[PDB]
């Protein structure tokens, strides 16, 4: 039942994501984030967004079945440390334009 299952599975997967990432993007907008400082809420939703649609892409990549495509516990994990990875790459500040 997985193709339709995760239509919905994907939807609610990429938001409960996006949610959580907007969670853990959240210390890094604030004024004083040393590291991947974001700039602008709209820099801050597009990240999010671009983060949900990565860490989606990747396990949809190394899953293939939607089944398993969950914001899960192993799913945040890999997330979160993701996130963290990644924006060390934008140094002080968020710059997407000069992300990866």
């Amino acid at each position: 039942t997985s193709s339709e299952l995760a239509k919905k599975s994907k939807e609610v997967f990429r938001k409960e994501m996006s949610q959580f990432i907007v969670q853990c993007l959240n210390p890094y907008r604030k004024p004083d984030c040393k590291v991947g400082r974001i700039t602008t809420t709209e820099d801050f939703k597009h990240l999010a967004r671009k983060l949900t649609h990565g860490v989606m892409n990747k396990e949809l990549k190394y899953c293939k079945n939607p089944e398993d495509l969950e914001c899960n516990e192993n799913v945040k994990h890999k997330t979160k440390e993701y996130i963290k990875k990644y924006m060390q790459k934008f140094g002080a500040v968020y710059k997407p334009k000069e992300d990866t």
